[PDB]
């Protein structure tokens, strides 16, 4: 009995049995908001069947600390590597292909914008300079501002991952314009004047509004201040009748023309330009975690060595951690790709700091865990601490949400 330990002096077992219960309540309260509260734009926006998924895998994560608290039966044993292996596992890889998803979702963003300046603005395969004799690439792109023609093969090379030659494709191109798209991105959020504009247009809009900046700079776009309080207060017509006036659009018409028509319809008419699939994915990934515990079952047999000591060794141990280190890898590496992505109310943000944390508590472990000579407590509280950051970081902003904001 916990207590007794707690009265002995030992107050380790009873305050991992508390956090694991306050674990189970708060995913238990959690989730029953989510059942409810389905249909709310808050939850309907995103995956709701991966979500599952990833409450389900917290839920046995605070299930872990019963497992490595209890009677000292043989199926415990069992528990525990299948609870300490799969629970990270169902949360992570389920995750991992939310935020691919939305890693995939970008890139095809970024690749109408490149499609649309394509058009307007031009590109060459091979380097070339512009007005003031500085070597450049493709839609625009400047490699160096050396005069040696050897200095931009150099920073091309570096960009490109090859001998390129001088020359490049029209994916290498897209490559590069992405970077510029970034920087631009950046200035306009700098701009006092662009950036209340920038922040109230839709994805599409936006480009429009990146393709003005990309012909006249900051400075320039910033002139047309009433067509941009237009466009702000969504009065789409008046800003384009607002803009069929300006020199812009008499000294650049035919370009200019699909620029506003885009700014009209906020769609892509100017220019020619699953579901299930996702938790198959996640199956899979967790199914290979399964395989890596089952296959160390049978390598090594788990067996008894209120504290339930096991004979689960390093390798018992490493495997399974390594596999949900990748899993974790690879969802930091799209979640950051997608942090500034403001899909359902900026939830990638939120995301992006789980992982941050999640990283640095699963690294911070190794040294700790197999450093340690009370391994079953400082295995309780890091699976506990692991299942905490993702219920409060991802969960807790959604569900405050719902019930405090019904008019957002
Ligand atoms: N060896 C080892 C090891 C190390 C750490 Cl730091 C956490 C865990 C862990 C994490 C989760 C877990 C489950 C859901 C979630 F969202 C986050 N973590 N469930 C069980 N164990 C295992
Ligand atoms: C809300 C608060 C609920 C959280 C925990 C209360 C239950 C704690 C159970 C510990 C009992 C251990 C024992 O019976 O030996
Ligand atoms: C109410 C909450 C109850 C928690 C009860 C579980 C505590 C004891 C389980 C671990 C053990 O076997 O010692
Ligand atoms: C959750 C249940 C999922 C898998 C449990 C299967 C474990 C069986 C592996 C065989 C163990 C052994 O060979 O000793
Ligand atoms: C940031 C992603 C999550 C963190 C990565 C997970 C770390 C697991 C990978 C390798 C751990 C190194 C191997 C274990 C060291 C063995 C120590 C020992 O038994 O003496």
């Amino acid at each position: 009995s916990p207590v007794q330990y707690l009265r002995w002096g030992d107050p380790a077992p009873i305050a991992a049995v508390v956090f694991a219960c306050l674990g189970l309540l708060a995913t238990l309260f959690v989730t029953v908001v989510f059942i409810i509260y389905r249909d709310t734009p808050v939850v309907k926006s995103s995956s709701r069947e991966l979500c599952y998924i990833i409450l389900a895998g917290i839920c046995l994560g605070y299930l872990c600390t019963f497992c490595l608290i209890a009677k000292p039966k043989q199926i415990y044993c069992y528990l525990q590597r299948i609870g300490i292996g799969l629970s990270p596992a169902m949360s992570y890889s389920a995750l991992v292909t939310k935020t691919y998803r939305a890693a995939r979702i970008l890139a095809m963003s970024k690749k109408n914008i490149f499609e649309m300046l394509r058009i307007d603005e031009g590109l060459r395969l091979k380097i070339y300079k512009d007005t003031e004799g500085y070597y450049t690439i493709g839609i625009g792109h400047l490699l160096t501002k050396s005069p040696s023609l050897n200095a931009a093969k150099s920073e091309l090379d570096k960009a490109i991952g090859r001998n390129t030659n001088g020359v490049i494709t029209k994916d290498e191109a897209e490559k590069l314009f992405n970077q510029d798209v970034d920087a631009a991105v950046r200035g306009i959020l700098r701009n006092a004047k662009l950036k209340p504009v920038y922040d109230s247009l839709d994805a599409v809009r936006r480009a429009a509004l990146i393709n003005m900046v990309f012909q006249m700079g900051e400075t320039g776009v910033a002139g047309f201040t009433n067509s941009l309080r237009m466009l702000q207060q969504k009065r789409w017509d008046e800003a384009a009748v607002n803009l069929a006036k300006s020199r812009w659009y008499n000294q650049t018409p035919n370009r200019a023309k699909r620029v506003i028509t885009t700014f009209r319809t906020g769609t892509w008419d100017a220019y020619k330009i699953s579901a299930c699939a996702q938790l198959v994915i996640a199956f899979i990934l967790i199914c290979i975690q399964l395989g890596i515990i089952v296959a160390l079952f049978i390598m090594e047999p788990p067996d008894i060595m209120v504290y339930l000591i096991c004979n689960t060794t390093n390798l018992g141990v490493v495997a399974p951690l390594g596999y949900n280190g990748l899993l974790i890898l690879a969802c930091t590496f799209y979640a950051f790709k997608t942090r500034n992505v403001p899909a359902n109310f900026n939830e990638a943000k939120y995301i992006a700091f789980t992982m941050y944390t999640t990283c640095i508590i699963w690294l911070a472990f190794v040294p700790i865990y197999f450093g340690s000579n009370y391994k079953i407590i400082t295995m309780c509280f890091s699976v506990s601490l692991s299942a905490t950051v993702a219920l409060g970081c991802m969960f807790v902003p959604k569900v405050y949400i719902i019930l405090a904001k019904p008019e957002r």
